[PDB]
DNA sequence: TTGACTCTCTTAAGAGAGTCA
DNA sequence: TTGACTCTCTTAAGAGAGTCA
């Protein structure tokens, strides 16, 4: 098995490739009516996408390490998390994008959480408008709002009462 | 079927059969640190389920009329919303459990909206915690909260900015 | 060892349709 | 006609693993 050391060096590779791409200057909202501004370093959208970065689907990719002649290969944003505990609560971890833009890679702009605490920033009203993450988001999810309802509760008789 | 009326005569059959579900009580947390009562009217956990209805999956049902010698089929909960726009934006309209209740088939207790709106629920801090649903919540979602992170963003040297 | 592709899978909110009696 | 089962599919947040040169 890999040593500690050994994948500290991996996520310094990772971090060092990361760092060379594309960053992005994206205006954001907080929440409360707040603008602010996040910075993300994106995957490129075709090959060659960086050393030892590879994509397994349309807004997925892994990166890869060959070490003592064993290929290993991770999600390509679960590197920087590779010495957390990768389950709580029963619950697998996943990298989780506080930027919620997929292509992002900065370490940054992720952390690592249950799918569902992960899902549920889409609709987290912001860090300036009620954020009650522990760790906090980073913007108002792009989901946040008053939604688009085709039709409400209704009934024809007299049948039911909420 | 195709007619107002055969459509009309589908909710109005539906609605009586699920009018004699049992009627569950479950006392449910509304935000603000207050309580709320909703009354679900539950489908049985086996078989019979009632006139029209049968289970395709552990917690799916459909209900089925024949008119006119032909079998017409319907998820369980999309027949209140059967004369309404089966599309928003060009986003397929789900039947949304307001009570976060599958088994519940309360008209009242249901909406009609896409499947991101209606996922989004699950996290909403409720009518009396801020709930800004146009067509509003009926209680705290199940999954709102601080959640449960096991490591938020970091990196490791001084390639990345926020 | 490496790049650029290929494939299928997970989850939890939701669906459609066929086989029998 | 009605009931009680069986199967796979959709979405958008996420995954692991194989092939070839
Ligand atoms: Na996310
Ligand atoms: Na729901
Ligand atoms: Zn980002
Ligand atoms: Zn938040
Ligand atoms: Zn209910
Ligand atoms: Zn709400």
């Amino acid at each position: 098995a890999l040593t500690n050391a050994q994948i500290l060096a991996v996520i310094d590779s990772w971090e060092e490739t990361v760092g060379q791409f594309p960053v992005i200057t994206h205006h954001v909202p907080l929440g409360g009516g707040l603008q602010g501004t996040l910075h993300c370093y994106e995957i490129p959208l075709a090959a060659p996408y960086g050393v030892g970065f590879a994509k397994n689907g349309p807004t997925r990719w892994q990166y890869k390490r060959t070490i003592n002649q064993v290929v290993h290969r991770w999600g390509s944003h679960t590197v920087p998390f590779l010495l957390e505990p990768d389950n709580i609560n029963g619950k697998t971890c996943t990298a989780s994008h506080l930027c919620h833009n997929t292509r992002c890679h900065n370490p940054l702009h992720l952390c690592w959480e249950s799918l569902d605490d992960n899902k549920g920033r889409n609709w987290c009203p912001g860090p300036n408008g009620g954020c009650v993450h522990a760790v906090v988001c980073l913007r108002q999810g792009p989901l946040y709002g008053p939604g688009a309802t085709v039709a409400g509760p209704q009934q024809r008789g007299s049948h039911f009462v909420v």
